[PDB]
């Protein structure tokens, strides 16, 4: 049985051995940035639909990379083509290289998915990217949905777009208007998260 | 299933069983190539001591890092550890652990590399390990190469153990006293940095077992 948390699928009721995970790492994470701070090593990132009526239909996934700096690379998926680990692998490659050029950084994702495989990995490893810890089934731990996509929301509420293009412009038109203000602090919101979390013994806070 | 180095590890991993133990090991050391943490970790496991050596048996658990021994308990037979129990084990454990370390510089702050898939590590458990500043480094499921206790030290131990034969607990208990007591603060030292070889043939090997 599941829920919808922020946009994504998630137990209608977790698990104890589920907000054991959450807890843990949570409780992990605080201590390690205290200690010894990385905040502004995170990049991250993940995917949205964006429907063309926003009052079967259609839509384009959209994948956002970004850290507290400022944005750093957004792609489109165009209609029907479902993505695969060797793509993501490039996604990654060319994310990497927009930022080299802003500027070794740290990954925060959703690794429980399928495009996340030997072949991804195997960049992120080769690529000198360390991986951040992240408990299954945690929405409200990422940055980029609870922060970024869910102001995407309020900006996208009440919209109709035509075509594909038009989409594309009205998320563009949204990040590319966005103050690295809106970034760091996306990023910088984490430990009041994490905090959150341990004290709910690892349940959902909101 | 099959046993591995003492604990239930599954015949084939599966494909991601395989890619989360290549997750974990690269980015391990990548982090300690960044930041290195290996002299601040504390590591520990659980194993059932056997009567005759070449059933009876009694679960020790030992807690140690790489400037040596910190403390090692008995379970006597029949007793099932409590995440409770668990959680007070900590407490002692860190207590000697301060004793050993009020001796320094600086302390810095440690880092538990242990099992969690164990099922005395709950709420009680994580709480404790919290409450004290206690940081877990991740850990791959069915990994028992990745941890130095099942690797290094309890492999050693199998090594003496061999063709040894007591008929009574304290003489189990004590043989075990008898070996880490033997032990110079640089076995320990080993055991500990060796991890980053060991990460990296999981990676070499895209996530496999390598030994």
């Amino acid at each position: 049985e599941k829920v919808k948390k922020l946009d994504k699928w998630v137990p209608h009721e977790l698990t104890e051995n589920q907000k054991n995970r959450r807890f843990e790492v949570s409780s992990s994470l605080i201590l390690r940035n205290h200690n010894e701070p990385f905040l502004d090593r995170i990049v991250t990132c993940d995917e949205k639909w964006i429907l063309y009526d926003n009052r079967h239909p259609k839509k384009v996934m959209v994948t956002i990379w970004w850290s507290a700096a400022g944005l750093i690379h957004y792609s489109f998926l165009n209609p029907g083509e479902t993505i695969t680990s060797e793509k993501y692998a490039q996604e990654i490659d060319e994310m990497n290289q927009k930022l080299q050029r802003l500027q070794r950084p740290i990954l925060l994702h959703d690794n429980a998915r399928p495009h996340v495989a030997q072949p991804t990995l195997q960049k992120l490893n080769e690529l000198g990217y360390e991986v951040l810890p992240h408990p299954p089934y945690s929405p409200d731990l990422l940055p980029t949905n609870y922060h970024v996509f869910k102001h995407l929301n309020n900006f996208l509420q009440g919209k109709r777009f035509h075509n594909q293009q038009d989409a594309e412009n009205a998320f563009q038109e949204f990040v590319e208007s966005q103050s690295t203000d809106f970034y760091w602090t996306g990023i910088n919101q984490l430990i009041s998260r994490w905090q959150k979390c341990v004290d709910c013994n690892g349940s959902y806070f909101d």
